[PDB]
């Protein structure tokens, strides 16, 4: 049964999807096609959930049949009543500085096993879960990593012997949302999940689905797209609002981001699946675009599709940058950067650089950052002229083989300003 715990040690930190994943977790019975999981364990983890011995040696024998990279397929033999992973497996936050651990939650379906599932998988992963008493789904939670997340209005009625202020202390406590972004689902179906219209793609970006003029919700989500666009995000800019034109219900928003790919379902017809691909491949430079077809026995639908049936899990020894950038119009006359690099490998941190590039000429030229105090490092822009553009981006790495970037993709997208 669930189990009501403290919260982490402060302060914590939700982990966003576009942040390191060290794999995805899948259940069978399956819901998503064989080809889906071959692309997904060609560079990733696969852990795929199974009720039993027996199980795995049936998914095995499929995995090797259909040519899947067994070196990256894992499993778990836990109970589940269902596929959709996305929705009742643990929530992934970083806690007491440099640690990463599992959040619990009342799953909002009446599956006993999918339910009781994340102890498993913290058990699995070697990670501390901690019980937050709030009736919740995954498909109706997204963060940006700077303690946003967005929520259709069910996280109140789902928690209506509790007031609203209650459920945002909770969000607070457990996940460190100092923004609980609960809105009115603007999707016009029975199931209210944010990731069936809305979907951050990064910090500064988010995805909103978008219908024909003629179609009964489309003020709904025009008027949600007009709602971000007016919003400041995490980096002190308006948002960047996408959006993915779905003719015929197509579910493109209900991707997978996995580090540095971008797993997007497709219905059809080709052209309007393309167009959906091409708008991913422009809000995402540096980024892996993959339109991938349904199963036939379980198609997507517009209320259940590829992120509904998947979830990333964090890296447990996640290197963490932490960095505010500096973007647009700079007045100057200093322009200086800060980071933070904590490594939840407690692995020895070297080396610590920004990239960066002016007036886009040459290749990008790489600097040290200095060490002002532990974890914090800080780096300033000099012989800088009026009018020059800078591109830059945070590059860390640990003794534990780990390197990551600040954006996640890096050299594609970097962070830009105009020296004024
Ligand atoms: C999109 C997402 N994050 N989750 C989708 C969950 C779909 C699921 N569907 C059903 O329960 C269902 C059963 C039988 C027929 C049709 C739908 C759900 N709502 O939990
Ligand atoms: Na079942
Ligand atoms: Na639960």
């Amino acid at each position: 049964a669930f189990q009501e715990t403290n919260p982490p040690a402060g302060p914590v930190r939700a982990i966003a999807e576009y942040e390191r994943s060290a794999a995805v977790l899948v259940r069978y019975p399956f819901g998503i096609p064989m080809e889906l999981i071959k692309e997904l364990a060609k560079n990733d983890k696969v852990i795929t959930i199974v009720a039993s011995e027996s199980q795995k040696n049936t998914v095995i024998t499929q995995y090797t049949q259909s040519g899947v990279n067994l070196s990256n397929c894992d499993f778990i033999i836990a109970k589940t009543d269902s596929y959709w992973t996305r929705d009742y497996t643990g929530w992934f936050a970083m806690y007491d500085t440099n640690k990463v651990g599992l959040v619990d939650f009342i799953y909002n379906r009446p599956r006993p096993n999918d339910d009781e599932f994340p102890k498993y998988e913290a058990q699995y992963l070697g990670i501390e879960m901690f019980g937050m008493k709030l009736k919740q789904t995954g498909g109706n939670y997204m963060t940006d990593g700077y303690g946003s997340a967005v929520q259709s209005h069910i996280a109140y009625t789902e928690n209506s012997s509790l007031s609203q202020a209650q459920v945002n202390q909770k969000m607070k406590d457990y996940l460190g949302i100092t923004h609980h972004d609960v809105v009115q689902d603007p999707n016009n179906t029975y199931i209210d999940h944010v990731d069936c219209w809305g979907k951050y793609l990064a910090p500064n970006k988010i995805l909103i689905r978008k219908v024909p003029d003629n179609h009964p919700q489309h003020q709904a989500l025009e008027d949600m797209a007009a709602y971000f666009a007016a919003q400041t995000c995490a980096w002190g800019t308006k948002y960047e609002v996408y959006r993915a034109l779905a003719t015929n219900e197509q579910p493109y928003t209900n991707s997978l981001i996995l580090n540095n790919r971008v797993f997007v379902p497709v219905n059809g017809p080709a052209s309007v699946d393309n167009d959906a691909l091409n708008v991913y491949k422009t809000a995402m430079p540096g980024y892996e675009i993959i339109g991938v077809k349904g199963a036939s026995g379980t198609p997507w639908l517009g209320t259940d599709a590829l992120h509904c049936r998947t979830h990333e899990v964090a890296d447990k020894g996640y290197l963490y940058i932490k960095h505010y950038p500096i973007l647009g119009e700079q007045a100057g006359p200093d322009y200086k950067i800060e980071a933070d690099v904590v490594s939840c490998a407690n692995a020895t941190i070297s080396p610590v650089q920004c990239y960066y590039r002016i007036n886009g000429s040459g290749s990008f030229k790489a600097a040290d950052m200095t060490m002002e105090s532990t974890g914090h490092y800080t780096y300033s822009f000099t012989g800088l002229n009026k009018n020059d553009k800078v591109e830059y981006y945070i590059s860390a790495a640990d003794n534990s083989g780990r390197k990551e970037t600040y954006p996640f993709i890096g050299e594609p997208d970097p962070f830009k300003f105009t020296c004024m």
